[PDB]
DNA sequence: TAACCGCCAAGGGGATTACTCCCTAGTCTCCAGGCACGTGTTTTTTTTTTTTTTTTTTTTTTTTTTTTTCCTTTTTTTTTTTTTTTT
């Protein structure tokens, strides 16, 4: 345990695999808007 | 070789005369099918509404989110200014 210390009761397996990062990050993601702009013809918000 | 003619012989039935009889000509008189007139009820034609399939039209196709790229005219005809040549 990394808390405690304690033992882990079940055994784990472990040992080194190959991993790949996706492009799918939050920062690219993330979106907030409270008031903004408005369209020329339908006063609605944008897309995007 | 038997048609035809001449001669002879025989017989069969149509013509003739008379008697009869019976069926039809003629004339009333009653009445009934034959026929003139009217029309029908099936037959064909025309509409009428439906039927049944084919064809055409129209509308539809889960939602949300994030990046680029290209384009957002173009040739073709008409006009208008400019430049060069001539008298």
């Amino acid at each position: 345990n990394g808390h405690t210390g304690r033992k882990i009761n079940a055994q784990v397996f472990l040992g080194p695999t190959y991993y790949q990062r996706l492009k799918h990050m939050v920062d690219d993601k993330i979106h907030s808007r409270a008031r903004g702009p408005v369209q020329i013809l339908v006063r609605q918000p944008m897309e995007g």
